[PDB]
C-alpha cells in the first residue's frame, strides 16, 4: 500500500547504461585471464613428484632388484641422476616460446578480430595443457612428448594478455588508468593462487589429473567468452570513449610501433625489472635455510606475502601516477628504494618472523609495483597515443612488444641463476642490485621528460592551454 | 574489424524490458520461500540425537553409577523412557501454531507493505530458530525453553507463504500460470534437501549448530529481500499485469474471502489431501521393515523419490490445467487414480528394488500433484477472481485461507497416526482410502460447474463471445 521503491533498485537504478558495459567486460577479462594463470601453475607442483625420493614413501612388495635407487617412486624420463637437468629442459622449453612466440600474436591481434582470436587461443590452451596430463593415463614414457607439448603451449598460450588490455582499452577512456587497472591486476595472483590449490589436490596420487582440470576450465572459459565478449563500444552503439585526437582504420606496421618515442626504453626497463623479482624469489629459499633457519614450510608461505605486496604497491603506484601526472617518475622512485630496503632486509631477516612481514610486503609493493604499472598503464597510454593522430591502430602492437621483452628477462632467469650458483649461493644478490642500476638507469630520459614539463605547467602560473 | 554481435548478447537482447522484472521475482521468491524450508528441517534430525540409545557409542570412562540407561548418551528432558511422549511434543507445539496462526497472517498481508513484512519475518524467523540450538551451548536442560521457542517460531514462520504468492501473483497474468507455477515450486523440494543436507552434518557432534547456520543463512536473506524487492508491477512504472475487469483498492474483509465461490471447498478439499500424503509417508517405513524387507537404509531414500513423483506431477497436472481449462477437473481425475494405484503398489511392492521406482514416481505424482496445484494455481486464482470486479484487494487472504486449512491436515496427522497404531499398522491404510474419497467428494460441485460451462462453449460451433 506504501511503495516506497527499495534501496537496491533505487541504487542499481542511478548508473547509467554505458557505465555497466564498462562494468561487464572489467569483470569477464578478469576471469579470461585468471585462467591463463590457472594452467601454467600445474608443471611447478609437480615438479616434485616425477622425481620422489624414496626414503620416505615404503614400497609396496613387488620388486626387489638392485635396491631401486629412485626409480622405484619416480617417473622413467625423470628417475635418473640428471633429474634437475631433464626437468629444467621441460620447463625451458615453455619460457623460450612464450617470450620468442609474443611477438607475433601482436600483429595478429590487429589483424583478426579479438572474439574470434581469444576464443581459439583458450581452447588450444585447455588442450594442449591437457595433453601433458593425458600423457600419464596412456602411460608415455619419452622426452621428446613431454617437451613438444610444452613448445606447442607456450606457442599458444602468447594469445591472451595482446587481446585482454586491448579490450579493456578499447572502452575506458584517459580519466582513471592507474587506479582502475591497479585494482584489476589482482587476477595474475588469483589465477597463482588458485592454480596452486587445484593442482595440488591429485598430486601425491594420480598426477595427470592435475593437469586435465585446468585444461578443461580454460576451454570452459573460451565458450563462454565466445558468447558475451564486445570487444569495441560502438557495437552495441552506446557511447565512443574520452579518446581525443565509414571505416577502420589500418593497423600500423611492426617498425612502426617502435617509433613511438616510449616503447623501446619502457620495454627495456621491464626486461631488467622482471629479472629482479625473479632472482630475488630464486635466492629467498637459499636465504631461509642458510642464515635465517626458520623452517622448510615457511619458504613457500613468504612467497605468497611478496606477490600481495605486489597487489598493493600497484594501486599505491597507480593513485600516485594518476594524481601527480608522472608514470616514468613513480617508476622511478619505487625502485629506487627497494634496493636500500633489501639490504635492509638482509640485515635484520635473521631476526623472528614479526620482522619478516613488515619487510616481505614492502618489498613485493616495491618490486612487484613498477612491473604491473609499464605492464597495463603506460602500456595501453602508448598504445593510443597523440603522434599516431587518429590515422593509425596501434593498441595491440605496442602491448606485445613491452611484455614480449619482459618475457625475455624470464626466460634467461634460470639461465643464469644457475651459472653463478656454483660460485656462491650469496653471488645472485649482486646480479639484483645491478638489475636495479639497470632497469633505473634506462628510464633517465623519461624522467627528464616528465620533469621539464612540469616547468612548462608550474611556472606559467595558472596560465591559458 | 568484423563487429558482427556476439550470440550470448545478441539472445539476452531480445527479451523485453518487463520481462526482465518477471525474471527476478520469479527468482527472487524462489530463493526466499527455500530458505524457509531450511530452517523447518533440523528438528527432524536431531530427533535421533536427543534420544540416543547407548548399546552403540562405547562409554568415555567418566561415571559408572547406575549403569546409566539411556541417560549418559542422552540429553536431559528427553533421556527417561517417556522420549517419544516429551519429543512429540515439542514438534507438535509448532504444528499446532502454524495452522492456528496462519489465518492472522493473510489479514496482515494486505494492511502492511510486502517489503516490510516479509523482511522482518525472516529475521525473527531465524532468530527463534537459531534459539533452539543456542540452547546447547547454554546447557539448558528444560521443556519449556524448548517448547515456547517452537511455539514462537511456529507464529513467526507463517509470514512466507501469503507474500510470495502475493508478489507472484501481482506481476504475471491469467495466460500460464500452471506450467510457470508448477515449474516454480520445486523450492519446496530444494528446501528440504539442503535442509537435509546442512542440518546433518554437525549432528552426531554439536548438535546445537545444527540450528544456527540455517537461522543465519535465513536471516541474511531477509536482508537480501530487504534490497531487492519490488510488490507492484506499476512501482518501477513499466506495465500493468493482464489482469482485466489516483488510490489503492481497500483490502476485503475476513468475512467476504469465504463468499468468493470456490474458498471454502478447495480448502476443504485441501485439507484431506495433505492428511493423505501425511500418513502414506508415515505408513511406508511400517511396509518396509514388516512385510518387503528391503533395509534400513531405503526408507530414507524412498521418501525422495516420492517427492521427485511431486515435482513431476505438479507440472504435468498444470500443463493440463492450462490447456484444457479446467482447474478441478485435473484435481480429482489425479486424486480419483491414486486409490488403485496405491492398492497396487501395496500388492506388487514386496518385489524387488526395480518395482519400487515405477511406482513411487507415480504415487508421488499423484498424490503430490493436486497438492501444488491447489496450493498455488487455484490459489493465485480465485484472489484475482472476476466477481471482486476490480474494486477490492483480496489475495493474500485466500491463499492464507486455503494454507492455512491445508496445515490443519498437517498437525492432525501425528494425532490420528498414534491412536490407530496399537490396533495394528495396517490400520492406518483405510485412514488413506477414506481421505481419498472425502477429498474427491470435496470437488464434485466444482467438476459439475467444469462439464456444464464446456456445454454452452463447445456446442456453440465456434460462436461468439
Amino acid at each position: 500500500m506504501r511503495s516506497s521503491l527499495a534501496p537496491g533498485v533505487w541504487f542499481f537504478r542511478a548508473f547509467s547504461r554505458d557505465s555497466w558495459f564498462r562494468g561487464l567486460i572489467l569483470l569477464l577479462t578478469f576471469l579470461i585471464y585468471a585462467c591463463y594463470h590457472m594452467s601454467r601453475k600445474p608443471i611447478s607442483i609437480v615438479k616434485s613428484r616425477l622425481h620422489q625420493n624414496c626414503s620416505e614413501q615404503i614400497k609396496p612388495i613387488n620388486d626387489t632388484h638392485s635396491l631401486n635407487d629412485t626409480m622405484w617412486c619416480s617417473w622413467a624420463p625423470f628417475d635418473k641422476d640428471n633429474y634437475k637437468e631433464l626437468l629444467g629442459g621441460v620447463d625451458n622449453a615453455f619460457l623460450i616460446a612464450y617470450a620468442i612466440g609474443m611477438f607475433i600474436s601482436g600483429v595478429f591481434g590487429e589483424r583478426l578480430p579479438l572474439r574470434y582470436y581469444l576464443s581459439a587461443g583458450m581452447l588450444l590452451s585447455g588442450l594442449f595443457t591437457s595433453l601433458f596430463g593425458l600423457g600419464y593415463f596412456w602411460n608415455i614414457h619419452e622426452l621428446w612428448y613431454f617437451v613438444v607439448i610444452q613448445v606447442c603451449n607456450g606457442l599458444v598460450q602468447t594469445t591472451g594478455w595482446p587481446s585482454v588490455v586491448t579490450c579493456v582499452g578499447n572502452w575506458f577512456g584517459k580519466g582513471k588508468r592507474g587506479f582502475i587497472m591497479g585494482i584489476w591486476n589482482s587476477h595474475t595472483s588469483v589465477g597463482n593462487i588458485l592454480g596452486s590449490l587445484i593442482a595440488g589436490i591429485w598430486v601425491n596420487g594420480q598426477w595427470g589429473l592435475s593437469f586435465i582440470v585446468p585444461g578443461i576450465i580454460t576451454a570452459v572459459m573460451g565458450v563462454i567468452t565466445f558468447l558475451f565478449l564486445i570487444e569495441h563500444p560502438e557495437d552495441v552503439d552506446c557511447a565512443p570513449p574520452q579518446h581525443h585526437g565509414c571505416e577502420e582504420p589500418a593497423a600500423i606496421s611492426f617498425f612502426g610501433a617502435l617509433r613511438i618515442p616510449g616503447v623501446v626504453e619502457f620495454s627495456l626497463c621491464l626486461l631488467f625489472a622482471k629479472l629482479v623479482s625473479y632472482t630475488f624469489l630464486y635466492w629467498l629459499p637459499l636465504y631461509i635455510a642458510n642464515v635465517a633457519h626458520f623452517s622448510a614450510k615457511e619458504a613457500g608461505d613468504l612467497s605468497t606475502l611478496f606477490d600481495v605486496g605486489g597487489i598493493i604497491g600497484g594501486i599505491v603506484a597507480g593513485l600516485v601516477s594518476d594524481y601527480t601526472n608522472g608514470r616514468a617518475t613513480t617508476c622511478c622512485v619505487m625502485l629506487i628504494l627497494a634496493a636500500p630496503m633489501m639490504f635492509l632486509y638482509n640485515y635484520i631477516g635473521q631476526d623472528g618472523i614479526a620482522s619478516s612481514i613488515v619487510m616481505l610486503i614492502i618489498c613485493g609493493g616495491l618490486v612487484n609495483g613498477p612491473y604491473a604499472l609499464i605492464t597495463t598503464a603506460v602500456s595501453a597510454d602508448l598504445g593510443t597515443h597523440k603522434s599516431l593522430k587518429g590515422n593509425a591502430k596501434a593498441l595491440s602492437t605496442v602491448t606485445a612488444i613491452i611484455d614480449g621483452t619482459g618475457s625475455i628477462g624470464a626466460a634467461l632467469g634460470p639461465l643464469l641463476a644457475g651459472l653463478i650458483s656454483p660460485t656462491g649461493w650469496n653471488n645472485v644478490f649482486y646480479m639484483l642490485i645491478s638489475a636495479d642500476v639497470l632497469a633505473c638507469l634506462l628510464l633517465c630520459r623519461l624522467v627528464y621528460k616528465e620533469i621539464l614539463a612540469w616547468k612548462v605547467s608550474l611556472s606559467r602560473g595558472s596560465g591559458y592551454k
